[PDB]
């Protein structure tokens, strides 16, 4: 009843968030997280990339294919690295628009209300995953 | 990098929830909301549903076609205004969700209602709106 309305509002929020994210940063939310994971701790196997981001094999292959096509990752038992373009685009030399977006996003919520949001999100998922039979 | 992860965790949660909800209740989250809305507030025009659900005409047309084909809704013309079309729930829809739910569906409904308290539920939605408002107000 009220629980169903919370889940639906979360679906509408995700769809709005994902569209806004891709328009402002030029990369989808999922593909942006792939690059963040690679830039922090690379190289990684694509099986490990499926685990860390929680997506199936068919999905990861599609994400990584678009990422290599757009010059952000390279693949050589399949290892995956971020390119120099990715490190520059996200970390060492981002555009003024991306710096202004990134800085503005991190100030939307405080650390307390951000931590409480993720705490409730995990409590919700655990409850839903623990439902009868 | 902290905010970008939260948004991604919110996406993964949504995808996981949507799949679980459809399997557990036998109806997708969006189509289930359409029926809940219709069982409370029918008759409703297709346009009203688009605004309430925050989805375009193509999406609602798909949802309503699926619900109509499976016997959960009907679309009938107003006898006084023949070209006006009104959406209604069926007896099957009221039975499936409210008056004759399967033992499993009743157990899922009750279990879902006791996951989060009313306070942490309302605080979550408040933080969600504050997040949406902030993303909408980003430069350009």
């Amino acid at each position: 009843q009220e629980m169903e309305d919370l889940l639906y509002r979360l679906k509408v929020a995700d769809e709005t968030i994902s569209n806004l994210f891709e328009k402002q940063l030029g990369i989808s939310l999922t593909r942006y997280s792939i690059l963040q994971t690679l830039l922090k701790d690379a190289p990684l196997h694509q099986l490990a990339l499926q685990e860390r981001l929680q997506i199936d094999r068919a999905a990861v292959t599609r994400h990584l294919k678009l990422l290599e096509e757009s010059g952000y990752i390279i693949r050589k038992e399949v290892l995956v690295w971020p390119t120099e373009q990715a490190r520059e685009a996200l970390i060492t030399n981002p555009s003024a628009h991306h710096q202004a977006i990134k800085t503005s996003m991190n100030q939307i919520l405080t650390v307390e209300e951000s931590e409480q949001f993720l705490a409730t999100l995990d409590k919700l998922l655990i409850g839903l995953q623990n439902l009868p039979i």
